[PDB]
């Protein structure tokens, strides 16, 4: 659906504006996995993933995005662009998404998965 | 889980050795979307889909693997490596796969997406 495209653009919003206050998006469940570092799953924890990892001033360059619905009416997204952290060089990333509907249009990140070429 | 990185090995084999036999590994409701195309859903239209992309002895070099259980009991997986097809030189590539459990160790892949740099 058009709902994935809108995400990416929340996600990378705060990811922007408030990296400290993106694992708002994850639930007790949720999967995270960035560069290639161990596997994370919780609200907490990716909240402290997320904190170790230190984003400031994180520009995105948002290049491709697919979006899929997928099991459990959730929606699959692909997500391919430039990142840059603390003003160096855009490299190039790629992010997959699963979006799990909890309930009306209200949805929650049950995957994340980022990984930079 | 480790199940996906066995199924890269799979698609990709069978994407080098038959194509045309490729779309055994989906079902009536699997999404397809490979390049820039438009959304395809059910087992016969991903067929002939990958049969007008015409796979002739494509060569597959995988860089890295991520798998995570989702929604429904399923597997998560993004693939990043370089494809070639019919001798021409190795692009860059990206592709997410929604793996669902049929009900044992039998998967069908309820999400393909295909995706260049």
């Amino acid at each position: 659906m058009s709902v994935g495209r809108e995400f990416v653009r929340q996600y990378y919003t705060l990811l922007n504006k408030a990296p400290n206050h993106l694992h708002r998006f994850y639930n007790h469940n949720s999967s995270y996995i960035h560069g290639e570092s161990k596997l994370v799953v919780g609200q907490r924890e990716i909240h402290n993933r997320i904190q170790q990892l230190n984003f400031n001033d994180c520009h995105a360059k948002i290049s491709q995005v697919d979006a899929q619905a997928t099991l459990g009416n959730g929606v699959v997204v692909q997500v391919t662009g430039e990142l840059s952290n603390d003003g160096q060089p855009m490299r190039r990333f790629t992010q997959t998404f699963v979006l799990a509907a909890q309930s009306p249009k209200k949805y929650y990140v049950h995957n994340d998965i980022f990984r930079y070429q």
